RNA sequence: GUCUCGCUUUUCCCC
């Protein structure tokens, strides 16, 4: 009676940016030393993102060929944090 | 366009 929400999921919680030096071809670290992430052409990039593995952000993937992005344990908690801040709404 | 995406939350609310 004195809230909202959104018609469909947010995935904004959920995703995580792709490296500006990988798309140009001129990064070089691996995935799990690098700022951003390095996801590959079976992952569901879009614009400069991916959608994480919810399974293997909570630290057990529960499945063996998923679409989304593995991050290294870094970004996994970076991503926690993101979706605590709306659990926490800090905003209200 | 599975893109409204397979998981969308750590419990009201967020979603
Ligand atoms: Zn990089
Ligand atoms: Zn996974």
């Amino acid at each position: 009676m004195a809230v909202s929400v959104t018609p469909i999921r947010d995935t904004k919680w959920l995703t995580l940016e792709v490296c500006r030096e990988f798309q140009r071809g001129t990064c070089s670290r691996p995935d799990t030393e690098c700022k951003f992430a390095h996801p590959s052409k079976s992952c569901q990039v879009e614009n400069g993102r991916v959608i994480a593995c919810f399974d293997s952000l909570k630290g057990r993937c529960s499945r063996e060929n998923c679409k989304y992005l593995h991050p290294p344990p870094h970004l996994k908690t970076q991503l926690e944090i993101n979706g605590r801040n709306n659990l926490i709404q800090q905003k209200n």
